[PDB]
């Protein structure tokens, strides 16, 4: 996959990564590189049920989990990792809720084969500036785990940072869904800016976010694909304001390129 970067002065002279198509079906980005330079925290498209394993690319994060596992010999099923993932989430969001804007923890690695340590973050508490009914339950959750060496992609010391965040239902109507895709982005970018500030961010610092375009695929609905780019460009904009991070945004490929134009038209629009 070509590695099209391109700066944004939207984003305070940002550069940012638009990777081409790759090998594989609909040109699908590699979640992790078997020789990374830096530590790369990819983001999993989540599913409102909090689970890890299924369709899509939250499919593809199970498949590579699990084929580590397997590896490594470990006992590890689709099963096990489902309702784990789900357990360890749903309690996470839970703490989340009582404190928006503050990154939770609990120390996973003490009863699972999977988590060393995970963490969440919420912008907002879901279903209170929007409804649940029409963008899904759980919208805006953002987790953080870190992996064990066991499941560690590639077993390359520097992948053992995953995200899970739950993107909203293209079918919400536009106000409802800006805003929940916004909060969304908050909490991807302010979980790794909270996350980074703590001791494990002094061992092990997420130095960039490789994004799937969210809300594509399955969670589309009858919405517009143009209309999601902008949503995304829009969410990181704000984002990138709210946080001046330093983390690295790189964004999976699909075929429609629709995360590079969404941005794309920002910037034109702030250029002119």
């Amino acid at each position: 996959p070509d590695p099209l970067t391109l700066r944004f002065t939207c984003l305070g002279d940002r550069n940012v990564i638009f990777f081409g198509p790759s090998g594989r079906q609909d040109g699908f980005t590699p979640l992790y590189d078997p020789s990374p330079s830096k530590r790369v925290a990819t983001v999993d498209a989540g599913t409102y049920g909090l689970f890890i394993g299924g369709v899509g690319m939250n499919g593809e994060f199970a498949d590579t989990i699990i084929e580590e596992a397997r590896r490594n010999r470990i006992p590890l099923t689709a099963t096990e990792l489902s309702a784990e993932s789900q357990e360890i989430q749903e309690r996470l969001l839970h703490d989340a809720e009582r404190q928006p804007g503050t990154l939770v923890e609990i120390d996973s690695g003490r009863f699972s084969r999977v988590f060393a340590r995970s963490f969440a973050y919420v912008a907002i508490v879901p279903n209170t500036v929007w409804d649940e009914s029409e963008t899904g339950k759980n919208v805006g959750a953002t987790f953080l785990h870190i992996l064990k060496p066991e499941v560690t992609p590639h077993g390359n010391e520097m992948n053992d940072v995953m995200l899970y965040t739950v993107a909203p239902f293209g079918n919400a109507s536009d106000s409802a869904y800006n805003m929940a895709y916004k909060a969304t982005m908050l909490g991807i970018v302010g979980a790794v800016s909270e996350y980074n500030k703590t001791p494990w961010g002094e061992v092990k610092p997420v130095e960039a976010i490789r994004l799937p375009l969210l809300g594509a695929g399955h969670f589309r609905g009858r919405r517009g694909l143009h209309s999601i780019g902008r949503a995304n460009a829009v969410a990181v904009e704000a984002a990138i304001t709210r946080f001046d991070p330093r983390v690295e945004l790189q964004f999976m490929y699909e075929p429609s390129d629709t995360a590079l134009r969404g941005l794309m038209e920002s910037e034109r629009k702030y250029k002119f």
